[PDB]
């Protein structure tokens, strides 16, 4: 037992090590996306420049949960980064929309970290989750659903049209 | 065929992937131990401090490989990141001879990805080796060897003291 | 013989006044197409000034290549320099298109004459050629084609409003 | 017929055209002679840097004149830009005795096409050679005039010491 | 075995050792003009102050090799530094010439090396001297022929003259 | 005979050439010391540092002799610089001892050449001795001698932390 350890739960450290990987896992898809709008038959540099941001932002959600471990005395233990689910994400549309789905399921994990917290009685857990994940989750949800929303209204995916002007004067 | 794609083998094109994927395994060992030295029962700041500056390299390192396949209108498929051979790394000196072999093992795959392009006449692949890897990768090497040095003639890893005076005097 | 000439083989002093003509003669294409795109009739100012930028850097790669035969100890011999294959551009797409197909021509060039320069042993002139032009040509021709890219997708060159758009966006 | 054409005989474009080349030539030959003048077994530098800059100022008088065309509505065609009738130009002496021959050419063409102009009833075009090539070229004229005579005086070609000075003193 | 050395070939590590020797002979030979051109009964000071620069630029040359030797896991071994085949330079053209030769022979000897190291498959090395020793010889080698060749041409060595004016407007 | 030379005897001409080649030699000592320290199986950066400085110092030294014997219209010839009497210098106390026997060595050779001086009644150079190398040599030997007290005083060589430390807090 850590000397430091205290009123720490056995499953919130396991959550908190699962929660790591997720973070690390979302760095991942993000780095993909950006450089697949960096392919020449793509070309779409502020998209690119936009899912690099989130890919880095995600390395730091997770920095930060390691930290977390460390300091109410758990034990990080990685695992495998897993390969994102496509190597193809065919459009700034429909990559937008994959990056939606992603942070809902992050979410999603964050809410039962939180609901495992309380129950567990951590409010030091909870209030971590909440401080630090919980609204950072909402913004990012309701940014991604505002770019989905401009590029369906604009006409995206067909329009290529679209997707350049919405990359220019919207993620530029 | 991309557009772009000039005198650019697939064989040197699958190589850089698997650079990729060995850089970004790299980032991720050099994370694990940063880590390490964060644990309250280890607690070397500067440590944790060196192996976090190495991760965030290895992740440029990455980055810069990526942005070469695009460049030469190869296609970029990522693999897995495996997790780490430890969960613990034992000691300061422990950590810098399996960064050492790490570095030197990513080296290896440096110099036969080199000899690959010069097989294949492709002097832009080889010169973008020789001009941002292959000098990194002896410094890196030599500081390495430096560092196990100094700790294995302070006394390290039985001496707790000379760890803890070469984080300060060495590392901070 | 010049006194400072060695380990400069009669072979590579031709090549390289072959390669001084082949830059002189992508000046004088870029030139071209800038002037087409400052026609009243075509009225594309950031295209023109595009053009026209990448054709004083063509001059200068030729000047470096002639600074590089008198370091030598080889003598320049000029030649003329022949006019482009075209008179009228068409669009902006199709420029972009030509001088994609122009950068790779003199890729190929200077590939060539590496590959002389390593087969007759001069490292010296290898190393010139990877250092100063090679990576240089990369990075021209995937800036062509990601133009290329965009333009069509936009709707080039039958939508007038998706060249003038991205002469604004992008080039402007 | 161009939307902006008023006034500009055909006679006058044509006339353009050929001056456009002739001053890409007179750019061209400047180039000769400036490389000429940093081989390592003349390696006079600054008469290498004098007749660089006038290579670079004839390029500037042929893009005005591309402009001009544009200008007024005619359709620029380019010609191919012969190599100069030297390679080898002897002497800073003759270097500069063969630049005056050309800047006389040149200025003889331009006379010609202000009386074309005038001929025509084209004061804009008239006014544009006036304004913006004829001082220049007696300008110029008049420099190379005065270093053909310094060079003469001081014992040139002849006195490798007189065109050492020259070079120093004058033209550095 | 050093813990560091990885594709280091012996035979690379004695030429490195060689080439050490020779930047230090090279420094010496600079370091005796000098101080020839210092004499009461030559009196050039700027003769002086040049082949003094060039002294300490050998210098740094040799510290740069042993730096690589402990950077590959070689050992530095040092030989006697002979001392140069004059101690009566003659004259600033002769000095000029005896550098001139003596730049090609260190020249010649990094070909060797950099041959060497190619055949060895050792590109951190061959780059290395790619990088850092055959541009710089290079330009040297031409610097010097330039020397020569005004030299000759303002009547080195008979005019005393000549010297002095040259010491003073192209040395100093 | 020189035209400057007054009161100059020969033999201290020959031992002003002596002295010169004893600081020249001094140098590379310290040069081999300083790279020794650079291994990376020794590790010690401020001795490296250290030694380098001395090198630098010495050469110096040897210059200013250069300079005084063409003051005086004295000759200057030069001999070998002898390679040091080792290749591996043991130890950062080794090391020092074998500096502080070397400005010992070197005192003692400054000593016989003011007896040598004021015994031919030569006030200048006698002077020049005192005033420019005899402290210089009596603080260079007390420095030494300090840091060979505390380097043994810590319990070096054995203690391999002795070193380390010293390294850091008296060099660095
Ligand atoms: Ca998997
Ligand atoms: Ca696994
Ligand atoms: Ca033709
Ligand atoms: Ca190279
Ligand atoms: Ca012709
Ligand atoms: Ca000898
Ligand atoms: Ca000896
Ligand atoms: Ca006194
Ligand atoms: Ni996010
Ligand atoms: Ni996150
Ligand atoms: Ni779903
Ligand atoms: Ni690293
Ligand atoms: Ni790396
Ligand atoms: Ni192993
Ligand atoms: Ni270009
Ligand atoms: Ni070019
Ligand atoms: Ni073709
Ligand atoms: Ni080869
Ligand atoms: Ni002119
Ligand atoms: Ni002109
Ligand atoms: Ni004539
Ligand atoms: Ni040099
Ligand atoms: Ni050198
Ligand atoms: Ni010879
Ligand atoms: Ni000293
Ligand atoms: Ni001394
Ligand atoms: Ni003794
Ligand atoms: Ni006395």
């Amino acid at each position: 037992t850590s000397q430091v350890r205290q009123n720490y739960h056995q499953d919130s450290e396991a959550a908190i090590n699962r929660q790591i990987n997720l973070e690390l896992y979302a760095s991942y898809v993000y780095l993909s996306m950006s450089y697949y709008f960096d392919r020449d038959d793509v070309a779409l540099k502020n998209f690119a420049k936009y899912f690099l941001h989130q890919s880095h932002e995600e390395r730091e959600h997770a920095e930060k949960l390691m930290k977390l471990q460390n300091q109410r005395g758990g034990r990080i233990f990685l695992q495998d980064i897993q390969k994102p689910d496509e190597d193809d994400w065919e459009s700034g549309l429909n990559a937008m929309e994959a990056a939606l789905h992603l942070e809902k399921n992050v979410n999603q994990s964050l809410l039962e970290l939180h609901k495992l917290a309380h129950d567990k009685n951590d409010p030091h857990l909870a209030d971590f989750i909440e401080t630090h994940y919980l609204n950072e989750q909402v913004k990012a949800i309701k940014e991604l659903g505002d770019h989905v929303t401009n590029l369906r209204k604009m006409g995206a995916p067909e329009s290529g049209l679209a997707e350049y002007l919405f990359d220019k004067h919207t993620l530029g």
